[PDB]
């Protein structure tokens, strides 16, 4: 994969020119796009900017995020050929930093369950995950150094784990969702894909300009709390194998690891994730549901058809439970620096299954808002397996530092 | 002015038909548009829908709110002829309930301070206020029974007070802001204009389907707390005349009224509103600021230029102060049912002043998120003056009930 931090350092000392770096990505995309299909639109004439921390850095954008110079089709036939007037704030954050928007990456229709045609870089017979399938696949295949994705029902952490890339879903709202096609305003969050934790750090620093992302270095003797999210049921063998491998590597690196239970209130928040999601989606996608019902991707269409009756009453109740979860979850971070858990149920599903994978081990954290980071651990049958680092809300930097720590630990 | 509730009743019983109701607004609009200039575009072909509680109800929409059959120009030349593909969720809430979208009403550029050409129905030589100038004036001119507006730096309460109409800014996030051009995601809220509180109630019931808005009736002996927002400086005499008139009417009507001082924290929250507004506006309008800078209306453009230096640190600090303010404000409501305060600095400013009026007495509440309702009180020199009823967050229904009680109280 291409390292953003690496390119940065070389472009900074003058070893690599921005134009050469951008030409690099175009070639890397050309070399695998025909077999992976991660791009809805590759702008072959996209060029490097002459200044800024991200000059020479190519970035792929999940297609529910507005771009002014390229179409934003939402991964749906309903928005075929649709062209937004402006670039979404998140795209402008990259551009203002000198980045090059190299193209739009595939996304599941409206960021839901319906599979795209993108294939897993490690085995074209498997799913790259969702909802931001293209961004994960593109980074995993070494096409681009960075990519923006989104999440609602799940997290960028799952497709990242499937494709073996690093990724982070920042604290809720840190990255604006303006210009990001709404599925659920309570959940919708923007995330980043990269080669390693360090690349995510540099990427967020340039985008937000927040000092918390400046000077990040691997953590030391982290206090890790292992949670297996029992409420979501047992994971597949491959996933557990990856968790055990990560714990062992971390311990051998000086980290204190302990198994922890998640408070009952937190278990409840996980349960009502669907209520919040679907109730809000009915309002957010009202025009689509009313005017273009049969044009909505099958799986998403069905989920909506089945939740038309959700009441404002049970919705308010769900949010109430959600908040109680956030409070008590915070309490869990009074005795630990970061949590360590599964990134997915296991290895990426075969495409034949027509599934982007179950988001059950990702949904809670997206609802709570905590920053999560995927750390590739091992591979089973050639398919990547990862684990995710989760820190207290607003502690994004610490999440990245511990993830960086885990990476070095796994490298031994 | 036209009463939504009135229209509902008459149409329900059969006294009036939906087609006739709509025809009347088309006529009303045609009768004074050349005098008021409230509509960006009037869809003369709009007809009544067949079923629904709002069948026969013509509704005007502030032009930063997406509509799929009419342009959405954001009150800016940058978006001239811009045509969204979808209707915003709030527009869908209306359509689904059977309403008729009769047109788009003028809005200050990006819902900021730049004056539109719209004039005050009570006095063409005066401003109708902002940011939703057209919605307020159109309702004030008796063109339509309902209109949607937005608020960021102020509140629909101010233009409503300027034009002598009722209005409510529901609890933050009750009405989705998807498809509503973002100015500040922490403040952006949708509101309603109508003849009286009852009209707003029925309007919200139909839009949200929330039972709290069903069967609302005037409150009895409400516990009112009077706040004069001294942190906002001196108010104009006409404004105090109205507040006093309201207080006297309320007392005569059986309400218990006491003067109270808001906590320092609340004064602080009011102070940092601009910080949250402007820091976010730079992210929310990045594309416009970077690519079409000189095209941004003068006043907004100036407010942005002077704030390019706002840092994420002071922004975070500003939001800290905001939260404290909300926490301590809620405590105030343990003594009274609602708060009563000024809706504006005084009577509507002359158009010659090139100002939509100072939002200083509105901004605090929009940031806190509490539901606010405007209650017309009297007129000085022919210009309307109102007061606003504010309730605990989530207590929209009681704010309306209390506003209704006040209306009857003033009616003597």
């Amino acid at each position: 994969m291409i390292s953003l931090a690496d390119l940065q350092r070389r472009i900074e000392t003058g070893e690599l020119s921005p134009n050469a770096a951008i030409a690099q990505s175009h070639a890397a995309i050309e070399a695998r796009e025909k077999e992976v299909h991660a791009f809805v639109r590759h702008d072959k004439s996209a060029r490097a900017q002459a200044s800024g921390p991200l000059r020479g850095i190519a970035v792929g954008i999940a297609d529910i995020i507005d771009t002014a110079n390229m179409p934003t089709e939402m991964g749906s036939e309903i928005y075929r050929g649709w062209q937004p007037r402006s670039d979404a704030p998140v795209v402008m954050m990259l551009k203002r930093a000198g980045a090059t928007i190299i193209g739009k990456t595939t996304t599941t229709a409206f960021a839901s369950r319906d599979p795209t045609a993108t294939l897993n870089p490690h085995n074209t017979g498997h799913s790259p995950g969702g909802s931001s399938s293209g961004s994960a696949a593109a980074v995993g295949a070494g096409m681009i150094p960075l990519a923006l994705g989104t999440q609602t029902g799940g997290s960028v952490i799952r497709p990242a784990a499937y494709c073996g890339t690093a990724a982070i879903k920042p604290s809720f709202r840190m990255l604006p969702t303006v210009g990001v096609k709404c599925y659920s305003w309570a959940l919708d969050t923007v995330g980043l894909f990269g080669a390693r934790a360090e690349d995510l750090a540099r990427g967020l620093l340039a985008m937000t300009g927040r000092s918390e992302f400046s000077g990040i270095v691997p953590a030391k003797a982290p206090r890790i709390g292992v949670v297996r999210q029992e409420f979501a049921g047992a994971v597949e063998p491959a996933a557990e194998q990856g968790l055990q491998a990560a714990i062992k590597a971390a311990e051998r690196a000086g980290a204190s690891v302990q198994a922890i239970d998640l408070p009952e209130a937190v278990h409840e928040a996980w349960r009502i994730h669907p209520i919040i999601q679907d109730f809000e989606a009915h309002r957010a996608l009202a025009w689509e549901f009313s005017e273009h019902h049969d044009e909505i991707a099958p799986m998403l269409r069905a989920s909506l058809d089945a939740t038309v009756g959700l009441t404002p009453k049970e919705y308010d109740e769900a949010r109430r439970i959600g908040r109680r979860g956030r409070r008590e979850l915070g309490e869990v971070f009074e005795g630990v620096d970061v949590l360590l858990t599964y990134s997915a149920p296991g290895t990426a599903p075969a495409k034949a299954l027509a599934s982007t994978g179950d988001p059950r081990y990702n949904r809670l954290w997206t609802l709570m808002g905590n920053p999560c980071v995927n750390v590739p651990v091992l591979k089973v049958g050639g398919l990547p397996i990862g684990v995710q680092v989760i820190a207290r809300f607003g502690n994004d930097a610490h999440a990245l530092a511990t993830a960086w720590f885990l990476e070095d630990a796994l490298a031994k």
